[PDB]
């Protein structure tokens, strides 16, 4: 038997993604917001610190609103490859997404534009 | 440009099938094993073993290749170790597809198939095979 995890609700926009790192990176700081459709959009700084490659760390988690937010760089395919994958979970709705962004979409420090959206899947919690 | 782009892609959920995390008794290795079954195309089965000094049932997996896909996992304990889940990365290469299976560690603990199995919607990577 199989059961779909994708809840039945509007996928979740994340909006005016950007990632800016310190000249030793160090320190990154990503900003966006969160817009879900059926609600206030909740806006997020994200902050994440490392003795070296900032980009590279694994941070959170972090509160923002209703979010618990991580996040993981990998280099699996290569540097010209890396990505980072966030983990934004709303633990009251037991809803998660994963917004994904390669290292050539954020490092100019610009706003990644389109605005990508994500399904949000259920975490079967115990609450 | 658009102001807005869904990147979930236009296929048809990937199933992770018959999945089961076994540890040793010293729990310095998990052996996961599952099968992605994307139903365009017969089942991949893969076996995903995670080492650790300690607590190999919270490490942080991977890069491990099963057929065409890339697996890490990476698990969190941010909402308590009662509610500790383990999430998958199955990263497609060549499709550029990417799904996120997420279990928490009372679905698995009992070294028992997880039932139903669960299905993920994959999501676009753009990825740059031209660099």
């Amino acid at each position: 038997a199989d059961k779909s995890m994708m809840a039945a609700v509007p996928e979740w926009t994340i909006t005016n993604l950007k990632r800016v790192c310190n000249a030793g990176n160090t320190s990154c700081t990503w900003t966006f917001g969160v817009d879900t459709h059926l609600a206030t959009a909740t806006s997020c700084t994200y902050v994440v610190k490392a003795n070296a490659n900032a980009s590279q760390a694994s941070g959170g988690p972090v509160t923002c609103g209703p979010y618990t937010i991580t996040s993981s760089w990998s280099g699996q395919f290569g540097p010209n490859n890396g990505f980072t994958t966030f983990a934004v979970t709303d633990f009251s709705k037991k809803l998660i997404v994963w917004p994904a962004y390669t290292d050539v979409q954020v490092q100019a420090g610009k706003v990644v534009s389109p605005n990508q959206s994500y399904a949000p899947a259920n975490l079967p919690l115990e609450h």
